[PDB]
């Protein structure tokens, strides 16, 4: 573990609101006067058993209800940041999800203003270089989404890129198709959650239709040699979280991962937590699941530790 933990890292597959961790969850409800559904800590922690991505979800935004003034989302993502100088995770790049919060009344500048804060100090203070990603709910409309990237635009220079997640299946990227040609006009790079529970087909349309930067998550590309060759090929990062697959069930055992054998291959894959607060682990404890389940050796360590880095926007 702890050479693991040593390893200079970049996260570049991880959600904010899922950094949420129960004790932190609770302590914003009481400061916010909040009285949970949740009767204890202990009891929220027990609810972290999914079946698949949208019971997770459901839980994840219900979650998300303890985030309401700019200290909120300092504290959240100050205590991530920690995480990742605990962890060596020496540069992140992080999404959030604008829409769940504005969606709830929390204004679009207290969201930006706390995360904001805390990314400038995490940086000097900690040393971390920082990449914020505005990610889209893909449940919700185009329309929502446009909407969203209007409360953006004054702010565009807080983004490097803009994402896509939530429930995949059934909602391809396709249907996101205008406003990320809007965003990228605008000076966006994009990126998007592609094959974790949604078909290869999914990663295509990411790849030609919303012209992504890289993947997130690409696991079920495996399914489809032609796009196996293409990942190869042109060297396309892919943002591989295996507590999150197995947690969520996109593999029934880490034994069953296929991020190693993706590697030996040569796709550019990476490591990492996801949301860390809900499946039992950062990025050194997905690292670790690595060596543990699938004899990783310290060699393919320093190699997707390398990936991670290499893959910065
Ligand atoms: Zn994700």
């Amino acid at each position: 573990y702890e050479w693991l933990n040593a390893l200079p890292k970049a996260e570049l597959h991880l959600h904010l609101e899922g950094t949420l961790e129960p004790e932190l969850l609770f302590a914003l409800a009481e400061r916010n006067r909040i009285a949970l559904p949740w009767n204890d800590v202990e009891t929220l922690r027990k609810a972290y058993a999914f079946n698949n991505l949208q019971e997770f979800l459901d839980l994840y935004y219900a979650g998300a209800d303890v985030l309401r003034t700019e200290q909120d989302f300092y504290d959240l993502t100050w205590a991530y940041l920690q995480k990742c100088k605990a962890q060596n995770v020496v540069h992140v790049e992080p999404f959030f999800d604008p829409q769940t919060h504005t969606d709830r009344g929390i204004p679009f500048e207290v969201v930006l203003a706390g995360i904001r804060a805390a990314l400038r100090d995490g940086e000097k203070l900690l040393g971390i270089r920082h990449g914020l990603i505005l990610s889209f709910l893909r449940h919700l409309s185009e329309e929502q989404a446009q909407k969203t990237l209007d409360q953006a635009l004054p702010f565009r220079d807080a983004f490097i890129a803009v994402g896509l997640d939530s429930s995949e299946v059934g909602h391809p990227p396709s249907k996101f198709q205008r406003v990320f040609d809007r965003a990228r006009s605008e000076g966006f790079l994009t990126v998007a959650h592609a094959g974790e529970e949604g078909p290869p087909e999914y990663i295509w349309e990411a790849l030609d239709l919303l012209k992504v930067e890289r993947i997130d998550h690409g696991v079920r590309a495996f399914e489809d040699e032609r796009l196996m060759r293409r990942l190869i090929d042109e060297q396309i990062p892919l943002t591989v979280c295996p507590l999150s697959n197995t947690k969520l069930c996109v593999f029934d055992d880490m034994s069953q991962h296929t991020i190693l054998d993706m590697l030996e291959r040569g796709v550019k894959v990476t490591v990492n937590s996801d949301d860390p607060a809900y499946f039992g682990g950062y990025v050194t404890e997905n690292f670790h699941a690595l060596q543990q389940s699938l004899g990783m050796t310290e060699e393919q360590a320093r190699r997707l530790a390398q990936n991670s880095l290499d893959a910065r926007l």
